[PDB]
């Protein structure tokens, strides 16, 4: 039998992005030489825009080696089949600061690379018994073909890892205003401890597009990968991995993809300002807040100097904060209609 | 001493964007066969996409010819000069039913028009005394320096008529969220006697951007040209000028330069699938409505069908129809605007 090594469910979910080509260009776990230039020059090998390692990392050094073919276990049954291209080892400390800009294991995405381990394995892969999806959870060429259908031509995109706060709202409503239509699609995979569970993001996001958003007009979808929040360069991938799902606009607002406050509040505008144009547009939509003078939901782009002294800020950590003591959010934060499912996942 | 023929107040306008370059590709008043092509194939004979008529009319055929320099006079002086390169007639009604969709005098643009005079004159135009321009008067190239001086180099402009109301405010803060900067551009120019007064409107809009808006990125400028109420067609002709104000960005809303009911609210969205690429990105947006549900001002793009029933429609005739001593509710215009909007 062939030789036999046990992955995790980070890399069940990315082998199949990667045979699925959400990952496109990049077509299989990296090598070193692809690790290190995509985290130290945000390009591969060969010349394309990437900036987010996708790796197969293990604790112990597999007994394989170039040109075997692997077995990939998970959930005891075999799942996909792996052909070595390569076994090397990752100094992880120094990967993490050019990825997250910081080799602190306080940082959510810093720990769980290190917790897989230095040794890492390259190749492309085969997937064998197929993860079940839900219907929410479509391929780039399920989603490319949905767009294709109902005559989409413009889609802006929409990248969220939480349940919906009015804040995210307005960037969903900007993208409204601009496109045939908008993909609202959050991430199914691992996220830190006081991210919203994905079954409240869920229920969330349809009671809002069902209640408040013309649901005709609202591809709602899941993508399923871990988040790195790594800020910019995260914020890099999940523009290119939309492009790949067949979207022509992608929204970037404040502090896109960020842990605590770490990163600077607009890096992840600026970065792409270091890159050369991507196949892809970026919206970029500053802090979104309320303001009683304005008269709702507005920006740091339409609300004058003037009025911060009466807005009020919007994030899911306040919400949170309220919630878990037992206080209601106030309604120019989130939506009285959700509350309840928020309280639910807190 | 050299022919002298009379002008109106919506030649002297013209004559000097006409110079100015703010209605580049259109060098001077065009020919017979230019304003033909234009009306009905929306393009001067050149190939450039145009579709307003550029005109210069007399009720009465001036004595005058092509190779002729002639000296036009406004007030009591010459105000530029013209070099005739053709001399002719035009059949108003049929010039009308293309250019406005229709020839019926009910229409505030075919009107003006025919009472300007079959007889037209062509040929390029050099001013000699430049009319008395206020700070909001700013020319083409004024403007396109003024973008430079900040350093914008996405600009959304926004085309209007009348007095803000919540449904204009909403266009341009949608630009203010796509641009370096957003250029409101009022029109200075003669339009109808139920549009609020420039006055009126240019002491509203800064007291809009300077208490409601971010005073430092909204460039209030006025555009001297009459309102044609050609609705689609303006709507080309509005984006067109604007891209030669330096605007990269265009917003059309609903029923744009239309009076009435006359056209169909989103004709002049529509007109611009039927053209080719412009060279400035036009920036449509549907019905702008107030929504209890959806929380406030949205729009047809981003409220559901299912909240229709609550929508509370906004339009500056109900407003302006309406100080019949009532009050326009704050759903629909800023109370803070409404001791302007009355006197
Ligand atoms: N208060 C806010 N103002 C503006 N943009 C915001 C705000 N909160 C979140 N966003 C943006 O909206 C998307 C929502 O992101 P979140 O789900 O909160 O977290 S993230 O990891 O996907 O960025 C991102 O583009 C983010 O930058
Ligand atoms: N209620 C509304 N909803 C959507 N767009 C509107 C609304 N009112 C005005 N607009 C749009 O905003 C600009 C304001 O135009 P107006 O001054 O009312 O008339 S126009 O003659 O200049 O077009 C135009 O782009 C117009 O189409
Ligand atoms: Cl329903
Ligand atoms: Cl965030
Ligand atoms: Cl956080
Ligand atoms: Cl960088
Ligand atoms: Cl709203
Ligand atoms: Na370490
Ligand atoms: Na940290
Ligand atoms: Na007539
Ligand atoms: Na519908
Ligand atoms: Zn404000
Ligand atoms: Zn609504």
């Amino acid at each position: 039998t062939l030789p036999a090594l046990e992955i995790g469910e980070d890399e069940r979910l990315d082998l199949e992005n990667l045979a699925t080509g959400a990952f496109f260009p990049v077509k299989g776990f990296m090598t070193r030489e692809e690790a290190l230039s995509v985290a130290h020059e945000m390009r591969l090998p060969t010349g394309e825009v990437w900036t987010i390692p996708i790796l197969l990392q293990f604790r112990e050094k597999p007994r394989v080696g170039p040109g075997n073919t692997v077995a990939l276990l998970h959930g005891g049954e075999r799942v996909a089949l792996l052909h070595v291209a390569e076994a090397y080892e990752l100094d992880l400390e120094a990967l993490a600061r050019a990825v997250f800009g910081t080799d602190s294991e306080t940082h959510p995405g810093v720990a769980r690379l290190y917790g897989k381990g230095p040794y890492a394995l390259a190749g492309r892969v085969e997937v064998l018994k197929p993860r079940p999806r839900t219907p929410l959870e479509k391929t780039p060429e399920e989603v490319r073909a949905f767009f294709r259908q109902r005559g989409w031509r413009k889609v802006v995109a929409f990248q969220t890892r939480n349940a919906p706060h009015r804040a995210h709202e307005y960037l969903i409503r900007l993208g409204l205003e601009l496109a045939d239509g908008v993909l609202v699609h959050p991430i199914l995979g691992a996220k830190k401890p006081d991210d919203f569970p994905t079954e409240v993001i869920v229920e969330a996001y349809q009671a809002l597009i069902r209640d408040f958003l013309p649901q005709e007009r609202v591809a709602f979808f899941g993508l399923a990968t871990p988040m790195r929040y790594a800020g910019p360069k995260e914020a890099v991938f999940h523009a290119l991995v939309r492009k790949n799902f067949g979207a022509t606009h992608f929204l970037v607002g404040r502090d896109h993809a960020g842990v605590g406050d770490f990163y600077d509040p607009y890096a992840a505008h600026r970065i792409f300002d270091r890159l050369p144009p991507l196949g892809i547009e970026i919206v970029k939509v500053g802090a979104v807040f309320h303001c009683p003078l304005c008269g709702g939901i507005a920006s740091e782009r339409t609300c004058p100097e003037g009025h911060r002294e009466k807005r009020t800020a919007i994030s899911m950590t306040k919400v949170r904060a309220l919630l878990r003591e037992g206080k209601a959010p106030p309604s120019e934060l989130v939506r009285p209609e959700l509350l309840p499912i928020l309280r639910r996942g807190v």
